[PDB]
């Protein structure tokens, strides 16, 4: 494939140091030549037709070039495994930090994570990518107090389908005006706004350690989302009006009324320019 | 591929009788064993990566089972050509008939074609397929006075992307309510309604031989669609109120207000059950 190496043993290039987490396990790896650190996802594939299922993820990582999105370092197919090697963020996932410290982020910490996460998302949406699995477990801290967005395992990339859709020959007398005007679902915000709702839930998850409805039987959670008004902060006196106002723009069930990442970047809750609160957080867990 | 034969010469199975039309030419073919007739599209492919571009078309033909959609009879890859063999409709395309007779269809003929075309489209939409190139040139007459819809060269099939989208693991606390409720763009009517607008233009094309804006420089046509109110019949006294009312439900620039195929099937303009007018038309061109 475009970005996947064949016929080579990944362990002739990358040395497994340990496990980071657990369709496989994720390892801490170290380049045998350069000492550069990596997370190595090792995905067990039965056949080669399965590689097609993991290729959109790999293409997204390979195609993205943003400070707050993790980079692809290498990928290998070898002895029925797909190895994906991804840049290493030494601070760990936001949710893992909250559980180790046994406390949520403070509001000033949430603003930094929110602001940088929004930058990542805005870039994705601009490039016709929907993340589709945003949560605190997929926001990773660097040693320098910045964040990177990760895990594009179920992301959608609409660039090739937009390319195929904008393609025609001969005079299109029968073309619908919404297709003429580039107002199909691929170019419209509608489907990208699913990420904006998830940002909102991630903000509450960072404010309260666990996401809304964490106490319910898992079988009830989808029903609860459908039935209920959007969630709010449990202890709203703890939080600024700008935090709560930001949330209301994300956690809006009317998708048309819900804000885009572009609109959200102008909100005073993300008008910050220092990661000092995150540097203080990662130093405390060290 | 799933539906494409390799290593076999298509002309050891199918005999070319002549040309029907002109990325290639379309031939009239005859099965050497069974005498069954076929249209043979022979598409020149440079490499094998090009087959991927023609596979959605082939899969649609192979997967559809409807009286008013043309069936796949065979496909072959041989000596750098993709052969697609499609069931034969002995009456030709609706637009070719109008040009040979030098006249449009009558309203009773349009109702039959409309009613059967709508049945085909409704089936497609139910099965998550957008045709994307509906026009009189892709509606074919059978010897019995029925129609079949053809040419899925630029169709979209959203079944595998809906399958991939409905797929998740673990508890989805971060899932947007529109994703919970199955109100993403794949399940919503919005993008399928592009076909409904094109049905409307095809109806006018059948009423007047050529589609709206046929007299303009081709470079102006997309602009004209964007700028103008929806087209109407040029000589509206010639046509019933049910024809004109049907058109208004199709040719509606507000996509939400525009009717679905399902709604259109209940309209009195398509409440017919005899193809006698088309039998009279094809007999006249013979
Ligand atoms: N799948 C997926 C995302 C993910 C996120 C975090 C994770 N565990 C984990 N991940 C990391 N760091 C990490 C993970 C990645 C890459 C997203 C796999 N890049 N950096 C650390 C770093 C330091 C201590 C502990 C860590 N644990 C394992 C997998
Ligand atoms: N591409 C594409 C659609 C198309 C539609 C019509 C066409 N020409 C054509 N097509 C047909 N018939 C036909 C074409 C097909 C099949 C859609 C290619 N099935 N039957 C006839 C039949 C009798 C006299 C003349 C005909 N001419 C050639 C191609």
């Amino acid at each position: 494939y475009e970005h996947v190496t064949r016929d080579l043993n990944p362990e002739d290039f990358w040395e497994i140091i340990g496990e980071l987490g657990d369709f496989g396990k994720v390892y801490k790896a170290q380049n045998k030549e350069t000492s550069v650190l990596a997370a190595a996802k090792v995905i067990d594939t039965k056949s080669e037709e399965e590689l097609e299922d993991y290729m959109v993820e790999i293409d997204i990582l390979a195609s993205c070039d943003h400070p707050n999105i993790v980079k692809l370092l290498d990928a290998f197919y070898y002895e029925n495994n797909l190895w994906i090697l991804i840049e290493f963020c030494a601070g760990g996932a936001v949710d893992a930090v909250m559980l180790e410290l046994e406390r949520p982020l403070t509001e000033s910490q949430i603003q930094v994570v929110c602001k940088q996460t929004l930058d990542a998302l805005n870039y994705l949406h601009d490039n016709k990518i929907i993340h589709r699995d945003l949560k605190a477990g997929n926001i990773l801290f660097t040693l320098d107090g910045d964040i990177k967005l990760a895990d594009f395992g179920v992301s959608a990339k609409n660039t090739r389908t937009i390319q195929r859709r904008d393609s025609f020959i001969g005079t299109p007398y029968w073309m619908a005006p919404e297709v003429v005007m580039c107002e199909t679902s691929k170019d419209r915000p509608y489907d990208y706004k699913a990420d904006v709702w998830s940002l909102g839930i991630t903000l509450i998850e960072m404010a309260e350690i666990e996401p809304p409805h964490h106490e319910l039987n898992p079988m009830r959670v989808l029903l609860k989302i459908a039935k209920s008004e959007p969630p709010t902060l449990a202890q709203p006196s703890r939080w600024s009006s700008n935090f709560k106002d930001f949330l209301k723009k994300c956690l809006e069930k009317n998708v048309d009324a819900r804000w885009t990442t572009s609109q959200l970047l102008q909100h005073p809750f993300v008008t910050v320019d220092s990661n000092k609160p995150i540097r203080e957080l990662i130093a405390e867990a060290k």
